[PDB]
């Protein structure tokens, strides 16, 4: 019946020397869809997830993940709203907007950006 869905992102700063010749991206970010802290795995009631990205990611601005974990990894230089559509196995689809937050430690280590928490009724 009642389930918690968390859409979050981590990111790491890419130091200037470690950036690819043809890629001016400052960060590598990962958006994730998980359950509660108590039940992080959502594979048993989530069929797949669609990630709707910023137009700059065209033609790959819509990414489908059907196999857990429900993660998307990309490089970028900007914060934008990531639209996440979660498809449930029994019943139905819900849209979650996650405002991507990029690392400001500038350590080059992966840090938690932000988490968007929603309660779904099913």
């Amino acid at each position: 019946v009642k389930k918690t869905i968390v859409v979050g992102n981590v990111s790491k700063y890419i130091p200037p020397d470690k950036r690819e010749e043809n890629d001016q991206s400052t960060h590598k970010w990962m958006v994730y869809v998980r359950g509660s802290r108590r039940e992080p795995s959502i594979n048993h009631f989530v069929k797949k997830v669609w990630f709707f990205l910023h137009p700059s990611y065209k033609p790959n601005d819509l990414v489908e993940v059907r196999e857990p974990p429900f993660h998307l990894t990309r490089r970028g230089w900007g914060e934008f709203p990531v639209r996440v559509q979660v498809h449930f196995k029994d019943s139905k689809r819900i849209d979650i907007i996650h405002n991507l937050k990029l690392d400001r430690t500038y350590t080059g280590l992966q840090t938690l950006g932000a988490e968007t928490v929603v309660d779904v009724e099913l």
